[PDB]
């Protein structure tokens, strides 16, 4: 009967949150995003994302990591796979570049849980928690993965993001403030033990 | 990489759904439901109930099978568990009373997934996916179970319910048509890999 899987999360004053040089995205608006997704579709078939959730508690309240561009947009640490290359050792190798130390100390990402996946059925904003109905070609496919962290450990934040510890109860039916991955993910994290540390 | 979990789903058309009694609730209103769920809390505390998401296919496909009140609310297969009942062994149960055969042959139930809890922290309505803040005797736990069907099956589905395939589309933010739970369904099943047989 006990069929849940048993998270440790740990105070967030155990993470000490340092800067390094601003990390850029690829896409200077929206427009130049949709551009480039349907030139290497042309090339090499769907896109492949994989974003990691970080979880930690205060006063036994979990908390998601959550990274903020500036005061704007709201993602979860990630980004795209190359091609053939494998979905976990990529989602380590991307929160290496965005949370990876300046001292080059690795930090131990632990990954053991797929907790969802979207489907982008066009070069639109619109996503799914499904393929849709008459959709063949998907443009995008992104896998959402639950990151155990470690007791302790120090993340190197691009100067140009914030960190920001969102408690679920302010993801919940917020998707207007965090869209409808994000706003979800109380839901998706709701089958989880969590042990306070 | 694939740490995702593999379901078995079966086309609709694989299962027969015959008839039996009728089956009552124990509340003829909502004022009904609310005052006993304030006496058993007085009595034997936090409301315990199970639900069950059973899925089969049809072209690929995927449904949630659904039980209808008449032409009225949508319903999961499931309910409240006895004090100190083991919560798989009462789901088996619960699911044994609702679509269990006339004939008395056993439906084998499996259930090795757990994809959610939700609280309700008063005797209202409002339920979530998490404890909210300064609540500290939640009046109901509801936790909910993937139910994998075998290849075939015969369910007497009691008089006064239908039972409805849901397509996931039909599901996907339809909280005023199947509430907050039903309608999270596609994001809870979106980490199952299910195979179409
Ligand atoms: C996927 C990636 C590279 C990149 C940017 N970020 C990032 C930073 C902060 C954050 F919260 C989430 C993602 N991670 N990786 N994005 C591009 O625009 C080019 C490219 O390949
Ligand atoms: C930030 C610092 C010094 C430092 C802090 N920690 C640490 C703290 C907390 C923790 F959990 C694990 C390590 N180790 N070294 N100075 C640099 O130039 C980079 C660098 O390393
Ligand atoms: C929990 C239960 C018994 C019961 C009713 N149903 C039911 C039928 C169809 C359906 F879709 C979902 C639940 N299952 N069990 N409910 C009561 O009102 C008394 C009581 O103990
Ligand atoms: C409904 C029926 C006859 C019946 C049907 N099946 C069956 C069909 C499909 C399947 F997957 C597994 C079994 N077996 N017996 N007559 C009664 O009085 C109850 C009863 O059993
Ligand atoms: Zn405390
Ligand atoms: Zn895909
Ligand atoms: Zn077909
Ligand atoms: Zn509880």
């Amino acid at each position: 009967s006990m069929l849940e899987r048993t998270i440790n999360l740990y105070p967030l004053t155990n993470y000490t949150f340092g800067t390094k040089e601003p990390l850029y995205e690829k896409d200077s608006s929206v427009a130049a995003r949709f551009q480039r997704m349907r030139e290497e579709f042309d090339k090499i078939g769907m896109r492949r994302t994989v974003e990691g959730v970080l979880i930690v508690h205060e006063h036994r309240l979990p908390h998601v990591l959550l990274l903020q561009l500036g005061t704007t947009f709201f993602k979860l640490p990630g980004g795209e796979l190359n091609p053939g290359e494998d979905e976990v050792e990529g989602l380590k190798r991307l929160m290496t570049e965005i949370l990876g130390r300046q001292d080059g100390v690795l930090q131990d990402w632990v990954i053991d849980d797929c907790i969802g996946n979207w489907w982008r059925p066009n070069f639109e904003p619109p996503q799914y928690p499904y393929i849709p109905a008459h959709i063949t070609k998907p443009k995008e496919h992104k896998k959402l993965f639950l990151v155990q962290l470690q007791e302790k450990a120090l993340f190197a934040v691009p100067k140009n993001y914030k960190l920001v510890a969102a408690p679920l109860f302010e993801l919940y039916d917020n998707a207007p403030g965090y869209g409808p991955i994000i706003s979800s993910l109380p839901q998706l994290l709701s089958r989880f033990n969590f042990i306070y540390n």
